[PDB]
């Protein structure tokens, strides 16, 4: 295959990019960075900021996971139909991100102590998701406009991680719960999720979730 | 356009996007948001994120300062040549966003029994972008390819924000020392920079640097 993940044995921060290129139908090669092998230090003194995932399309390197989601945005036509709805999935995608930031540090710095106050601060955090969709097609459609788009997977990953979190967190939001049931039963999205290249991995490398 | 920004009096999240439309010879509008009018809360209800800064573009209004960046950089040109040089751009641009994440947490929140531990970590944190510069025509144009792009704005802001905290972070990278020197004599950015509208606001809003 043309493209190669890099990456821990987790879901993490490249759940979105798999669920893209699988519900996207292209073929890709896992390379799994064990601890050892990090520790290790080659690998991640080679890597551009020290850190995975790295990402090979051909001999095109990167590294920085919304890049390659934006790369693959880009090459696979999941970036809007024009310069307009392209900076509304950046808004989206950029959004996600933020959160994710946020999810990221609850879970590897603060899960004890942070979960209570995180989950209270949840609705308000997610609220702009229901809102965006609530404008675009009733929230019938996708993100942005009407066709899938980079942000679709990224923002599809970020809700379903939340679901875990924080069971019954979209209840509040019935476009959002809606969209995650749609997006999931797309047909090969729907395969690849069943599947154990993602059943077996966690989501994140520290045991919690 | 027409363009404005809405943001609060400081440099922080604003001060690459300005840079860009100074240099690139583009007309905009502050609109400048008082922490009091802010502390009214009508203003950022009604923000996307509920945050600033916000953008319009006509009748286009963004949030995210990044998506503002990206669609400056798609709509006039300053994207790379093609879509390995986009990836590339983006690459650098999600770099340079990380460690404006851990300035800003430094900043905001951990200055004073922070400071010390950033700042010894700094030169492993720029090191990166000496090292593109080094694989991109000896470091003698800009940070991908031969045009300037949205990122170039944003390192430079970043660079210029590290030389404050941290004097003489960049002696040990000449080809960061000379871009900076290069990019900042560019004549309109010249101009900016020394203008009161850059020299007179804080670059934090806490009056940290
Ligand atoms: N802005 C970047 C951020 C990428 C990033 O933060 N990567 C980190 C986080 S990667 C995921 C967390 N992680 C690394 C911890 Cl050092 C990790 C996750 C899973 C495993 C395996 C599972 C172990 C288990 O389940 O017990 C091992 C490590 C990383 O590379 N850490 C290594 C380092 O900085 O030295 C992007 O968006 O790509
Ligand atoms: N991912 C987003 C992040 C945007 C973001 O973090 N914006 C914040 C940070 S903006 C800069 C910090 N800030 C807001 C703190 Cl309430 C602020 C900075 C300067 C001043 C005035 C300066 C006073 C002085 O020292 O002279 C007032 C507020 C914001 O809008 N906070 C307000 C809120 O959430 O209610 C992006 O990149 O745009
Ligand atoms: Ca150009
Ligand atoms: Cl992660
Ligand atoms: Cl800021």
């Amino acid at each position: 295959p043309p493209y190669t993940v890099v990456y821990f044995p987790v879901r993490g921060r490249c759940a979105a990019l798999r669920m893209l290129l699988a519900d996207q139908g292209q073929s890709w090669k896992e390379e799994v960075v064990t601890v050892e092998t990090w520790q290790e230090g080659s690998l991640k003194a080679s890597c551009l900021y020290g850190q995975l995932p790295k990402f090979q399309d051909g001999d095109l390197t990167l590294y920085q996971s919304n890049t390659i989601l934006r790369h693959l945005g880009r090459t696979l036509g999941l970036y809007g139909k024009d310069q307009q709805e392209a900076a509304l999935v950046d808004m989206v995608n950029d959004g996600v991100e933020d959160l994710r930031c946020k999810y990221i540090s609850l879970i590897y710095t603060n899960y004890e102590a942070g979960k209570d106050d995180y989950v209270k601060a949840l609705p308000g955090q997610l609220k702009p998701f229901e809102t965006l969709l609530s404008q675009n097609q009733g929230g019938k459609t996708f993100i942005v406009g009407d066709q899938i788009s980079f942000a679709d997977y990224n923002l599809l990953d970020l809700l379903l991680i939340h679901e875990v979190l924080a069971p019954g967190c979209l209840d509040a939001f019935p476009l959002l719960s809606a969209y995650v049931g749609r997006l999931s039963a797309r047909p090969k999205l729907k395969a690849f999720l069943a599947s154990p290249e993602y059943v077996n991995l966690p989501i994140n490398g520290n045991g919690k979730q």
